């Protein structure tokens, strides 16, 4: 009946439905003394703790351990009333068969966890899946769905594209880039002074200005994506929006392109979400 | 019982039976992530995407994969239900006795295959083979069929010219150009500058505006065609019936010629299918 | 007084002076700690290392950044006491208009740079600039040359044809293609099931011996960039001359061709090296 | 003339010289009754107990009092009658600048020290600095060094990944972890319950057996670890060379690994050293 | 109704209900004669003299006798007509788990006690817990809650890391170090000439101006500390609030420090305590 989307990610996971929202990818295992006062989900006996500790930086993401974040998300957005739901995940346009080896371990299953203490259950009637970045062009304004697009989605390690023409795609592809290398660049010459910085706690420095970030870095960095794309692509062609939270990064320096046409998704960070949720309407209602 | 015509082209191809329509001739085997959104078939084992990839210019297309296409073009025309079928093909007016190698390839024949993955099965009763552009003659009108008249039709590559006397013929013959030559120039200057355009993604950039085709250029093509005529036909006699897509390309055009007969048949890009096709209704019905 | 040739290439750079030989196309200016252990440049106060990192896929190669490798190839080829030299640069056989933007950046130029610490200066007497694959005729060997032949280089991303007379040339042109869409294929199937391959690392792969290539994708890329080649030449007429490494890549498959003419040339790598290095001793000597 | 090879590591020192051996990094300025009895050293007036008290869990070790560890491994290595050598320390691969930091103070200076009262001196030739890890490729065996390997240290504090080509470096990196981090981790629950151990005295319970590790905590930080790699290396690719103390430590669970091709390196704990040492013979012999 | 929050320490008691106020940790059962003139309780026939005498150095302070000190202060800070409470405890930020072992002999029990012979009891409705540190937060002034800190407190002999993010937190820790061990250092060297000193009354002997302590021994002890910070927290960032007396006795010290934000926090000493004080009109009121 209900429709929940989660889009685990990479650094960051967004949920969306009864109540949309969003955090951080972190996931630990560690032990910890004040238990009250974290977010965390207990399931069979081994407990995590949301929000803090590692990153689970595993490529293919079928198999990261995608377990403890989608339950404290499934809890966060619906209600504990709610028993039986329809997913509707979103994997990179690349990892299609993996979907396989995800149906058959959520498919008809019930899961009881505790929610921070709250033990409650849930299950969910069909699972269903959808390409990243294709699914935010239905949340796209319906002035740029007509014309031939590229759906150009800048994830935290991996950048989406996909070429749609007139309703149609016609171009697929994976590459594997995005903010984490940039921040791997940045802390590999703080780190070298005396620093102990990681790829965790650096984009918080520069947003509280610690991290004195040059300009020309963010340009260097839009030049290796816009490298990575030639071969697949001509900006210049296929009127291009760009989604995810690279793209909010970036903007104001994106828009300063010499490319014809272009626009960069407004609530980006939650376009393909809402793209592939729109998408459940359609199928189940 | 029933009866299906098909065109493969080299860049289109055009469909009639229970259904009428077109698609574009663009043929790929490259493996593919994201499945479910294309067009394909699968043939004994192996599967290919319709509407996206390579172009297949081969020329001799009797034997050009001349697979995948086809059996994607019966499955869309007809309906599941339908079993037999009388096939007629369009081969160029000079590559007749290749029909030799198609007849023993298809009739008699069952193929299966997925379109989509919806598996179906097909057989055609027995295979039939006419000229290009002579089966056009069969769509035209009433009036222009009495006098002596010219079928030219200007293919993507390859022209055909049938003279007609009074429900006979007298010439027959084809050149080696069209449309595709026009597309090889325009990319000749094009990607020169700095641009990586090809033959495939360059008409969608006339079509959309990006490339500034002066007029002068449809002119010069114009005179490169009407060029290698003569030896063969007088234009000037022989009233003329142009058909083709490169026909409705360049009309406006070809209308303001130094012709005191002629006329661009009306649905050109179906006419060599309708007039093959009202032949099958003169044969088997 | 000198001599110097550089193939620039995409993804292997070729250079001969007084001493020859190559290296790869790769370049970073990524910050680095163990800067003593790699080779790079630093040029006018931005540093360089070669042999890692990128690769540079731009098109129209007269503005991707030909610059470190440049200097590099050069302090690599001759001696540091070399001042003045002749530079005879290879270009695709359709960007020439862009050696205006060439020259008027290295003609007449002292440029000054660090080579691994040692710091060195260079002047250039006259720049010069050949065809890609034209150059290679003059390596040819005489047996060829008085015969109709057709000079095919495949390159890593272009396929440069050069149609030859008695010496003379009837045609001219280029086609987007090459090896690094054959690794890109490679990667599109790899990077799906679990990895996090890209076209850079994907070859070494293939050396060792960890991703099986079967036989019959070589065929499917020959198959391709031979169907690239047929609106502009008969490959079985027009005796050919295969170029540049993918046709040692393909060569043992290429030769069980159904062509009457042709061969694969020796030190293909070398050879539209060696040919336009050739020429210059016709032009200063 | 002679040479003498000094990790100072985090928790352990490894020196190398006319007579090897190891002892332990703590270090305390603390005031002590019995000195006779303890191994000590005593510099321009300041007095520091070697192998027992704090541990200088300082990042960027070019500063945490490099000082009395030093001499005290320069005078048990070498003998008294020994002024004047060549010191070849091993930095981590990232802290490379700060040797600038390092030259100033040794280089040219002549050091009086007590060493447990027996006063003695010692000058220092010239200095010289290797990257961790990297070193340690030089000790390895032949049969790897010809291979494309990945040099990999797992430090007490920091893993160092040095990837290496045929006898040519690619990628060089470290991260911040390593066993002092599974130290804190198991005193996190000893500690909670009653208890008052601290990462000094901890692996010491571990080895005369009163803390119970269970085996998958070896196997969360194996995790933890790997996932700390494959951002820069893909670990089933570019044969690995485990080095260091902790891969002693966790050999046995290592051996275990989904990886097609590994080996730990013998003797890990003076791999490092054994390596960069090797290099000295390389320069000044 | 009423509400009493008591630290309990190790060196010092601080407690706050109606009337706060603070004494010293010290216990003693040991026989007395002129009991008229000390503080004192008497529970359940066993009696102990306060202000003097032993110091009860047992570390998880859950099972230290926590019994006169506890009775002493309830008494001290409200008045004898008082009969039920709401007692707010505050635990180190490890040793939660004990908090079970604590409510079971506390929760719903009545406890009657002389109190230098004017017998009375009292009953606590429910009892509450807090870290330590974590408390004093809610003390912090407004204008350090919003951005993310450290809060620091620096035990006699526990240090308490519990780092802030905006208004949620990350980190929590507890290292074994204090004033304590400082005493003890101080004492190692003054007994060894021919004193008598202890860790009880040497402070005192600081206050009066006995023992000379040089300002350096306060700079080992502060680099011992960050010593024992730089695994969990980089000082520099997180700016930091430094709770406790011992901030208070090194605060002159602390402040000429190479650290871009910190404090330390006003009233420290009953800082812990007003913060969880704070707390507790949360929750109750
Ligand atoms: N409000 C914001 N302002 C600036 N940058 C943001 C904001 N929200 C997210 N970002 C940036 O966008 C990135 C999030 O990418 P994300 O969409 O989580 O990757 P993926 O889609 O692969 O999971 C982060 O690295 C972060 O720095
Ligand atoms: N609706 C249209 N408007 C303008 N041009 C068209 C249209 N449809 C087709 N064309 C042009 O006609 C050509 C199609 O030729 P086609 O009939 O497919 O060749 P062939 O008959 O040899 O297969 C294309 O190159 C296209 O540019
Ligand atoms: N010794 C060799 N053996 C096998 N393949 C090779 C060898 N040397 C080069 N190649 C292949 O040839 C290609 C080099 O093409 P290249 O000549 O650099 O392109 P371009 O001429 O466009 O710069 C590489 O992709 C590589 O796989
Ligand atoms: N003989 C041994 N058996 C088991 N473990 C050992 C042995 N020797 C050292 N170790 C482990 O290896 C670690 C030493 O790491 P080390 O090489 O000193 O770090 P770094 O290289 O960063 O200085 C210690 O934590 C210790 O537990
Ligand atoms: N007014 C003061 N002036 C100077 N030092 C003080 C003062 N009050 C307390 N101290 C110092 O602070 C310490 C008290 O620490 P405390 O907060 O009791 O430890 P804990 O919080 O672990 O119980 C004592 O060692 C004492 O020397
Ligand atoms: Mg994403
Ligand atoms: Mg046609
Ligand atoms: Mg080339
Ligand atoms: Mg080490
Ligand atoms: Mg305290």
């Amino acid at each position: 009946m209900k429709i929940t989307v989660v889009d685990l990610g990479n650094i960051n996971v967004k949920y969306v439905g009864e109540n949309k929202g969003r955090f951080s990818s972190k996931i630990t295992n560690d032990y910890q003394s004040y238990e009250e006062g974290f977010q965390r989900v207990e399931y069979n006996g081994i407990k995590t703790y949301i929000g803090v500790g590692e990153l689970s930086r595993e490529f293919n993401k079928a198999d990261r351990d995608y377990m403890a974040q989608l339950l404290y998300s499934l809890a966060k957005a619906n209600t504990a009333d709610t028993k039986e739901i329809n997913l509707t995940l979103l994997l990179p346009i690349i990892q299609m068969k993996n979907k396989t080896r995800l149906i058959e371990t959520l498919k008809g299953e019930n899961f009881k966890f505790k929610f921070n203490g709250i033990d409650r259950e849930i299950k969910i009637n069909d699972l269903m899946v959808l390409p990243e970045g294709y699914a935010s062009y239905y949340s796209l304004d319906i002035e740029n769905k007509k014309g031939d697009v590229c759906i150009l989605d800048l994830g935290s390690r991996t950048i989406n594209i996909c070429v749609l023409e007139n309703a149609k795609i016609v171009k697929t592809n994976t590459i594997k880039l995005g903010s984490f290398d940039f921040y791997s660049k940045i802390k590999s010459l703080e780190n070298a002074k005396g620093e102990d910085y990681i790829e965790e706690d650096i984009q918080r420095l520069i947003d509280n200005g610690l991290i004195k970030v040059d300009s020309k870095q963010y340009i260097e960095f839009l030049s290796d994506i816009l490298n990575a794309v030639k071969p697949y692509v001509n900006l210049k062609t296929y009127n291009t929006i760009f989604t995810g939270g690279t793209s909010l990064m970036l903007k104001e320096y994106i828009e300063k392109l010499p490319l014809n046409k272009f626009k960069v998704h407004p609530n980006a960070l939650t376009s393909n979400v809402d793209g592939a949720m729109e998408a459940s309407k359609k199928v189940w209602n």
